[PDB]
């Protein structure tokens, strides 16, 4: 009917809280905890047990009282505690993991339970909101006013600043939309001011058509299946093509270095830093295709509406190996784990080291001819990228918060990047100490 999803609309507001609050709300019952003195919670015993319940597709009752003893048994007080508590892995809450799934039913009866929503799990929702199951469950579209990269995680998700707007906007977490056109104008960027750099001129060419093709809105392709008919041309035309990939909730990276224009062999750059990658596998890894063909219009529909469609991380993994002819990488970039958050910046970034390596092989004919000094260039040459990006976003950062001296956001964002990157380069310190003492003497 109507009622589901009002209901849950209603109680996921009703549930909100900042930051603090749930902290502070966390440590109360971990005072109630130590107070009585028994046995200590298992949190990844508590998960296994939660996904156990939550395949079994009980109803109301049944699921309560589950939940209970299921709570109970891994060393918690009650279903509350645990799910006020508890935490995966990966960082994630029991809410934060059934929104991520998208499992509304099992999310709306953790808010029954007395489940909480922090600005963690109310972004996630947000991003679960732009899928085939919320429309399914009867929820509206997402408001377009939305659909704009909110300053705190436009600056965020480039100079890995961790904080909260005043809104109680994250700075983690966001739609494919505007962090891929973000990516696109960034390459782009870099390839004007480094005009004679060949590898950056097709890199910015390749990320230009495909986000063009693949026409997001909010976390949605628009243009299925068309886009998947054009990046497969793209390809068997032997041209470098980027594919937006995304399961339920994450996002990762995948991209086509071909050999030449023409060409039928080239490699397939996968790369996922945060949640569905083990800690050793992640990075970036390359795949040989020695047939491009395989590499279907379906198959890059299938990558761009993984998350819409309700595609799992296993499910979209299975179809990179399938389309790699399932042989084994042959080359793996190691890159710092990303927690708590879909990478939406980070894995579609640290795919281009993967296409960078992917060129010198290329360029040197073939990647068993690969030497030492190829790849340290290599390395250095995606490293003088992204300090390109992070001095453009500090020198952005510091002309908005002179622009607008009391914002709040503006302000808490520079102080925060101060304060959570200490060993930056000394002259982004100092343009942003500046910007700093500028904002306050507008007094
Ligand atoms: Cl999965």
């Amino acid at each position: 009917k109507l009622s589901a999803p009002l209901d849950m609309l209603k109680q996921m507001n009703e549930s909100t809280m900042e930051q603090t609050k749930l902290d502070e709300l966390r440590k109360k019952m971990s005072l109630q905890a130590e107070i009585l003195n028994k046995a200590k919670a298992d949190n990844d015993m508590f998960f296994r047990l939660l996904i156990e319940l939550m395949s079994l597709k009980l109803q109301g009752e049944l699921f309560k009282e589950q939940l209970s003893k299921i709570s109970k048994e891994s060393g918690y007080d009650s279903a509350q505690s645990a799910l006020i508590q508890a935490t995966n892995s990966e960082g994630q809450s029991p809410l934060q993991y059934a929104l991520q799934k998208q499992d509304f039913s099992t999310a709306k009866y953790f808010l029954d339970n007395g489940a909480k929503a922090g600005p963690i799990e109310k972004a996630v929702f947000e991003i679960a909101l732009d899928s085939k199951a919320a429309k399914e469950f009867g929820f509206p579209p997402l408001p377009p006013e939305k659909e704009k990269l909110h300053p705190v995680k436009n600056f965020g998700l480039v100079l890995g600043i961790k904080t909260t707007s005043v809104d109680g906007t994250p700075s983690q977490f966001g739609h494919i939309a505007p962090t891929y056109q973000l990516m696109t104008d960034s390459v782009s960027h870099f390839a004007k001011s480094h005009p004679g750099n060949k590898n950056f001129q097709e890199i910015a060419n390749a990320f230009q058509f495909s986000n063009e093709a693949s026409a997001f809105k909010f976390s949605t392709p628009q243009r299925n299946p068309e886009a998947g008919n054009d990046l497969a041309r793209r390809i068997q035309g032997g041209e470098l093509t980027t594919i937006p990939v995304s399961c339920k909730g994450h996002a990762m990276g995948l991209s086509y270095v071909p050999d030449g224009p023409g060409s039928k062999s080239g490699y397939l750059v996968y790369t996922n830093r945060g949640l569905g990658a083990k800690s050793s596998e992640h990075g970036t890894h390359i795949f040989r295709i020695e047939d491009s063909s395989k590499i279907t219009p379906e198959f890059i529909n299938n990558m761009t509406s993984g998350h819409s469609n309700g595609a799992s991380h296993d499910e979209i993994m299975s179809q990179i190996k399938a389309a790699a002819g399932n042989k084994e990488p042959i080359h793996h970039i190691k890159q710092k784990g990303q927690k708590n958050d879909n990478c939406t910046i980070a894995n579609s970034k640290s795919n281009i080291e993967g296409i960078l390596l992917c060129q010198k092989a290329r360029e040197v004919g073939g990647f068993d001819k690969l030497t030492e000094s190829d790849m340290d260039s290599v390395k250095k040459e995606y490293k003088e990228f992204t300090k390109h990006m992070r001095v453009e976003k500090v020198n952005e950062l510091a002309k908005a918060l002179k622009e607008n001296p009391q914002d709040p956001d503006l302000n808490n964002l520079t102080k925060e990047y101060l304060k959570q990157h200490p060993n930056a380069d000394p002259k982004l310190k100092q343009t942003l100490e500046t910007a700093l003492k500028q904002a306050s003497e507008s007094s």
